């Protein structure tokens, strides 16, 4: 289910941190952080923790069809305890800071930056915080 | 225009702190902060900043119409220069602090609270942050 979404139509992307926190519920959940844009909700950022396995994944739904996997080795989550990402983008990549620390970058392929408008929160994932800001 | 647009749908209220940061780019203009019951966005509480009149108005937008306004007549802010608003609700009030400081509560008037999923920033302010957090239990 959508746990939580926001639109800034002005672009939130780049120059601009989301941090969420909160924590999941079991080691066999998985949750989603999506940036999406317009036209047509195509996700430039999908991050995916899943918990069953302990992997991060990560990708873009363009056009319609899921690319290229990015697979991330460590998984700094643990079930049911409290966590912190970061998403910070530059004209390059997304960012990723889980707990302050550095975990993985994803280079863009939505190359229209001014775009993605729209931030989604999905699934396993119970909310303490969002925090959306301009670093620059 | 609308600037930004949150939803939570397990209900905002109460508990939940959202805080705005950011400026107007106009002298004369104005900027609201609503936050909206689901279904169908009747405004539970409606935050006007008005800087022409340099009057805060209150109001609430149920069943189709404005309700008794509730207004401030402080103005903390000035045009062009970053402040910060912060919105909080309880069981009783929305609490509304400027910069730190409390300006005002508003009583409910949508008394289902947990109806209220949306919030949404409208019109003549430069948002540099939002920051929305759940206050109490998490
Ligand atoms: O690539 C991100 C998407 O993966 C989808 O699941 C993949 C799965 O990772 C892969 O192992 C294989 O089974 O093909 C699937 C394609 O559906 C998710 O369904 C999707 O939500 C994204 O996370
Ligand atoms: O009460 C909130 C709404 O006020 C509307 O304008 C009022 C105005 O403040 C009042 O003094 C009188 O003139 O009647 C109007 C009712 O339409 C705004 O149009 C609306 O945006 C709300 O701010």
């Amino acid at each position: 289910a959508l746990r939580f979404e926001a639109l800034y139509p002005e672009g939130m992307c780049p120059g601009w941190s989301v941090v969420v926190k909160g924590k999941t519920s079991s080691n066999t959940s998985m949750f989603e952080i999506n940036f999406l844009s317009h036209p047509g909700d195509q996700i430039a950022f999908h991050f995916n923790p899943r918990f069953a396995s302990s992997r991060i994944v990560c990708n873009s739904f363009l056009a319609n069809h899921w690319g290229k996997e990015e697979v991330n080795k460590t998984f700094p989550f643990e079930a049911k305890e409290p966590f912190q990402v970061e998403i910070y983008s530059d004209q390059d990549y997304f960012h990723i800071f889980i707990d302050e620390n550095k975990i993985l970058q994803y280079k863009h392929r939505q190359k229209q930056l001014s775009s993605i408008t729209k931030l989604q929160i999905l699934n396993d994932i119970e909310i303490s915080s969002v925090e959306i800001t301009k670093r620059g």
